[PDB]
């Protein structure tokens, strides 16, 4: 055998300096939310102005910038675009939204724009502001002082949107009701009256226009209202504007208490948290109909409800996943899920389906009878799966050729097990169901027949539709731009394909990098944010053209750099990606960080960093030197570091993901250990007697499962924010992967760490629990209940709390302490001479 | 030099077994000794017994606390020792299954007993009343109905009330009637007729505590936690007759309004709920409850039926009649029921008043304004409150239970015995006679009274006791007064600050104090109401607690001269425990001018020429003395366990601790945390010069609550001396602690910014070590007394400052540790931490 390498035993103070010195040379948002606006100046040198959000440097606010795209370039040179700033200068609601969106940025997080006017609308903290650039008014050559939208509202205004039909009007949320405001006339008007700010949340559980917790946390829907994009003209010379909105009633949702951040207060905030197996909010759709006169004064506002209840019209629907309008405004649409998340429906909802709210019963009947039986909801698409529906942002509706026909592109994993693009044409027929007759509809009564369903894409690879990945459709050339894994599961690339006669898929991005892309609305440019394992993130602009002979065919030319990378970082060596053929039948991928200054004939302690849950892939060809820089730091101290994407992880198709359905915690460690054993047979420097594991959230969960199941392999486990009882986690996530608890008694038992506390070791210095005290996602109770049972069972543990932190670690001091304590714990209980010496 | 002794390095499992094996022999010891004694005469000239004694006790380990009796014989064989048989009074009621109100009360009272916690008795009827779990029960023994020779069936007081009934009291004027609290209101119930009636309507069970903060008849949190007042209502001991052949019964009660008191949230025990309970917690410098007195007047007909109930309020508001009073500390009635009395404190707790409150001072509650004036003018101006005693101090008033009122000789004069530290700086008994004059203040005239207007002149104030020693008046210690012989029996520290003893002295012509208990033991005593017997529960460092009965006589020539004879054993001790060596009590002359006492547990099998790791166990706060001549082998058994492993164990009562007088106690006024460790170290250094076996490089410190606080202060202030600190339930910010305790010792925070800063660990987090394996924090997660926030805020600052810490939480525990598994884990973790970071070879080896 080989002699063990012991890591150098630094003091706490020494380690603190070491970590400080290595952070001080080495967190600043790359450009995002791009939009392209044509200059339309035939004598001028620029084709387009691009607008984007970004941070200028470290410790600077996220704001709007523009850059000028020239008509031509010098192809001998590389053009660096100047960032010209567009502008010249937290509530509980903001804090929580930032937690749900996972945003560490200070300042402007998003913006709205209206092409025809050039009006930008954005929140910046307390205020809602607007400015004009790039419509009729023209293009600024310097930063603009914005205009504050006046209000009489006492509380934070959230979720501002411009009316696409009239950019004088905005909507927003205030104290969970919808308001509108005219930015020229200054008229302000409340539309919904479902919440009372003055009441306790315990008595007042209604809201309008907001996505509730599970929707923000588990489906990435943050808005609950949608402007109709067109205005209906009136005989008076006026108009009608429309807002579709979700109305929620959380009355029957369980109330939990989370410690208030103001620890001095010794108080706790109420949250509506739908735990697994308990009531989700009672949802419905409503519509606000807003009549405006000839000079922009409101005449009247009519609040309208569905002609029959949501539960009757949309049998079995638990969640409104997505909603919007068709481009013409003829129909509202929605993507709807059942509770088990195995049936998706895409449904068109005519405005004629809504009637005035009328508590008077004689008049209500008059209003019900006035709506014809022919007006029904139209299920244009329905799919099922034995695994789960993964919601995405891809849904493109074409202009209507015929009143009785709708054409759209959607994406789905349900046919083949990989997400692909499909062009569907559905028939809008009169339903067999007639309200008149006084019955209830059978489930199939609103289903439309499918005329055609053609696959645009196919194969053993996915189209991406989350995290800003979407499609862009060119209706002139009849093409669709999308991102996908076709070339490699370790790289994202941009592709184009014909939707009309689908065939050759053309890759637009270069191999050897993973890419995150944005296509211009005009379909003549795209941007790629790209990196690889060796090289930090860059952002570049590419011009799209087609040959004279064939408008279908697309080519790419480099145009300009928006963001140059820092070169390779000097105090950072990347990991090697490896793979192994698993006994499970899949190729699994991993990353190996070898120890630095690797002495021959010595074997080194090993740390397995792990996530291992759904919706995430760790192993790919992206730069890891920012986010996973401390994995490199561990390697520099003489730990082997390993990361493995087990089954259940992302970007391998639905079957791969589906491996842990009903069985969370039961399979992931088998893969981790298999990878570990693959490495150890190939590399004698891995000391399998000194293996540690660490992860956060799902990673914390698995770190516990590893110690509990495989104490023969894992010497120490360091579990951050672990799920320890799946019954405490929420409906949307838990039930998706694990079903209802009654239908999976053994899965809930075996997958819940805290039900199995007897299986922990009776040796100390092996288990370390870390948790943000104020975590409203994974409640501290996961940790406290575990400890309750550990104590009852006579087992040792170590604990660290981050009393000012939620799920994330936001305050830098908290992160410095976490990093320091982690390295020190590993030093003392895994890597050093003293660690091996204290083993009993 | 000397060689360092390293403790044996046990594994966690090994240590667990070791701790289990050493507890298994000493599982008999968790069992309540007889208490709440009462003597009833047999009055049987042919019978062999003079008295029957009744008391609460446990039969043994894992049995409920219940009522027993024993028979006191007229004569004894003095050649023998009589063991009294424990005859059970009841035919057994209480499981462990408590409401929130019961749980909280038990936390406030510090009671670990299951069963009957207390009882009431009515001499004239023989009626016992007691709560046993959910139920309120009665039996009869010792009245006209006679004396049972067999156990009695407890009789359930039936009810229509949905919720737990609390604080049951017999009406001393009519033992057919009881009162209790239900959902923070007063009810009464007749145990013969079964008539039940609500008296007060201030609380609504159906509302949220956030909207409904009124309560009647109950002591609020601060009173229960910081003044040991659990009740807020007092039956008038006599009934006023009506012309109809009926009667009027009366209850004085405190009515509280907690509307302005801050609401905190404490984690609900049901952790699966992920919820938190609301508590009214008056933090330092914020509002205490709005308090007043009220009176319920209950008219009963000739055959026991309620005719009417009239709720009555003070003729003018509490704030006017009792200028400057913050706390009602105590209350009750004069023996005849002519006056209610109260002991009243100002906010700063530097002014005590004893006030008499006539029933005529209350008028019917009346919303109608025309009728209210009629009622106000109908009360004469001559009827005012009577402040019969007022005292002040530059330190603090320590509330006690001593207050005895003699029968009234003259309508304009009242005679009483009270106890005070205010004259001499030690608590002593004073016989006072106050003049009840008509006040200068006249309501008619429509003004407000000046502060002095209700002060009664003092006719006489004679000291019954004096000296450099205290009379004891808390924790069950009280006086017994013999009005026939004109004597007062009391407990005190005259013979030694390490022993409590029973004393008697004349109140009429006070001189020589006679010690009745034997030297070499500390005593806790109960005197018979008849003053011809007493009981002592007594122990010392070498011997577990005994309970013995002693007969009192005087020679025919001199009733002042009291003698004692042993009569019988009630409880014999277990002998000395076999796997236990007690500590030595030591003392040293401090540079501070005081003698300070300590306990030293030497290591077992002490090898010569070795020096040993040392653990200082500490409390060090007010109201407590650790070092005295009592058996410590139950409560502090694990100190002996540590000694057995090879730790030296040290305990020292620093300045601020109890039983040394007010000046000693007052050493830390405004200055908490600043003095206590200097005394601890001085003692430690005294011992180390005297005993070369103490390794001063390897000293640890550990305590709970104030002890946790000081353990942190020790590491902060004296990291040169203390290698590790283990702090349980520490106060880390005095601003988070309550009004009643904190303001007493530290004043209001606005007037003592420097005191609060220097006394608050969490404001000084930078002063902790930058070395790990030195600080360990322990806390009950559900603690509603010392909130977990003390720990979480400390960690907030430790994290901000980059300092390491270790932490253990007890998720099922409040301030106390009640679940045995929690205690097993605490003990295990403590010994293992000490082993790994203080005592062992590996500990020294990991020091960098
Ligand atoms: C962590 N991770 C927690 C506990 C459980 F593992 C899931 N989880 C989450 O934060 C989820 N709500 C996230 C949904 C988006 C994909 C990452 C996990
Ligand atoms: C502990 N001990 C806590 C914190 C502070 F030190 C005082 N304290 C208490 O529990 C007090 N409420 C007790 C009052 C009665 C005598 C012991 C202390």
């Amino acid at each position: 055998k080989l002699e063990p390498f012991y890591v150098e035993r630094y003091s706490w103070s020494q380690l603190k300096k070491l970590l400080a010195d290595t952070r001080k040379y080495h967190m600043a948002k790359a450009p995002h939310d791009f939009m392209f606006v044509k200059r339309n100046d035939p004598d001028g040198p620029h084709s387009d102005r691009i607008y984007y959000l970004a941070m200028s440097g470290e410790n600077r606010e996220n704001t709007l910038f523009y850059s000028e795209i020239p008509k031509t370039i010098n192809r001998a040179a590389v053009l660096m675009l100047s960032w010209k700033p567009l502008l010249d200068l937290y509530s509980r609601e903001e804090e929580l939204l930032r937690e749900r969106k996972r945003i560490g940025t200070v300042g402007i997080a998003s913006y709205d724009y209206h092409q025809g006017s050039g009006t930008f609308l954005f929140q910046a903290g307390s205020g809602i502001y607007h400015v004009k650039d790039g419509g009729p008014q023209g293009f600024t050559q310097q930063p603009l002082r914005p205009n504050l939208v006046e209000t009489s509202c006492p509380n934070i205004r959230m979720d501002p949107k411009l009316c696409p039909a009239d950019p004088d009007w905005i909507a927003f949320i205030h104290s969970n009701d919808i308001w509108i405001s005219n930015i020229v006339t200054r008229e302000e008007r409340r539309l919904t009256y479902v919440h009372n700010e003055l009441a306790n949340m315990e008595e007042d559980a209604r809201s309008a226009g907001v996505a509730t917790f599970v929707l923000q946390e588990e489906f990435d829907r943050y808005s609950g209202y949608w402007w109709c994009p067109k205005a209906e003209t009136t005989p008076s010379g006026g108009k009608i504007l429309r807002i579709l909105y979700e109305e929620n009633d959380e009355s029957e949702v369980e109330i939990i208490h989370v410690t208030s951040p103001m620890l001095e207060t010794r108080r706790a905030d109420s949250f509506r948290y739908p735990k697994t197996g308990t009531a989700n909010p009672k949802v419905t759709f409503k519509m606000s109909e807003i009549m405006i006169d000839a000079e922009g004064r409101i005449i009247d506002v009519i609040d309208k409800e569905l002609i029959q209840p949501f539960e009757i019209l949309f049998e079995g629907v638990e969640y409104i996943a997505r909603a919007g309008w068709t481009p013409e405004g003829k129909y509202a649409w929605s993507i709807l899920l059942d509770r088990s998340q195995t049936r998706l429906q895409i449904v068109l909802i005519s405005p004629e389906l809504f009637i005035p709210v009328e508590d008077d019963v004689m008049e209500r009947q008059r209003l019900i009878e006035s709506v014809p039986d022919s007006v029904t909801p139209l299920i244009i698409y329905e799919e099922t799966t034995d695994i789960w529906i993964n919601i995405h942002d891809i849904f493109h509706v074409f202009p209507q050729s015929h009143e009785e026909e709708i054409e759209f592109i959607f994406a789905s994993e349900c046919k083949t097990g990989f997400r692909h693009l499909y062009k569907i044409t559905s028939i809008l027929k009169e339903s067999k169901y007639k309200r008149s007759s006084g019955g209830l509809p059978a489930p199939s009564d609103f289903k439309c027949p499918i005329k055609e369903e053609i696959a645009i894409t196919s194969g053993e690879w996915e189209v991406l539709g989350r995290h800003g990945s979407n499609i862009q459709v060119d209706e002139v050339r009849r093409l669709v731009y999308f991102e996908g894994t076709k070339d490699s599961p370790l790289e994202h690339h941009l592709y184009v394909v014909s939707y009309v006669n689908p065939g050759e898929v053309t890759r637009l991005t270069d191999r050897g990098y993973s890419h995150s892309c944005c296509i211009s609305q005009h379909c003549d440019f795209f941007i790629s944010k790209y990196s690889n394992q060796k090289n930090p993130h860059c952002v570049s602009l590419y011009k799209l053209s087609s040959p004279e002979d064939d408008p279908t065919c697309k080519t790419k030319e480099f145009w300009a750099t928006i963001l140059d990378s820092a070169g390779p970082l000097p105090d950072y060596t990347p990991p090697e990606i490896f793979s192994f053929e698993s006994t499970t039948g899949f190729t699994l991928y991993g990353m190996l960080y070898k120890p630095h200054d690797l002495q021959p004939g010595k074997k080194y302690p090993t740390v397995l960093f792990i996530y291992g849950g759904p919706q995430v892939q760790l192993v790919n060809n992206r730069f890891k030197g920012v986010k996973y820089f401390r994995l490199n730091t561990l390697a520099s101290l003489g730990y082997v570091v390993v990361v493995i994407d087990n089954r259940g992880s992302c970007h391998r198709g639905l079957k791969f993901e589906g491996a842990f359905k009903y069985k969370m915690g039961q399979i992931e460690i088998d893969d981790q250990v298999e990878g570990l054993q693959y490495l150890a047979s190939r590399y004698d420097f891995i000391d399998l007697d000194r293996v540690g594991i660490h992860g956060w959230s799902y990673g914390g969960y698995l770190s516990l499962m590893a110690l509990m199941q495989r104490s023969d392999i894992f010497r120490v486990a360091i579990a951050g924010a672990p799920v320890t009882l799946w019954i405490f986690y929420d409906t949307g996530y838990t039930e998706r992967y694990m079903g209802h608890p009654d239908q999976n008694e053994q899965g809930y038992y075996l997958g819940s760490v805290a039900m199995q506390a007897e299986k922990f070791p009776s040796e100390p210095n092996r288990l370390l629990l870390l948790h943000g005290f104020l975590d409203e996602n994974v409640h501290f109770a996961h940790t406290s209940i575990l400890l309750s049972f550990l104590v009852r069972a006579g087992k040792p543990y170590d604990l660290q709390i981050y009393p000012q932190e939620r799920h994330s670690i936001r305050v830098p001091e908290s992160g410095e302490h976490y990093e320091l304590h982690l390295l020190h714990y590993l030093q003392e209980n895994l890597g050093s001479r003293i660690a091996a010496l204290k083993v009993i």
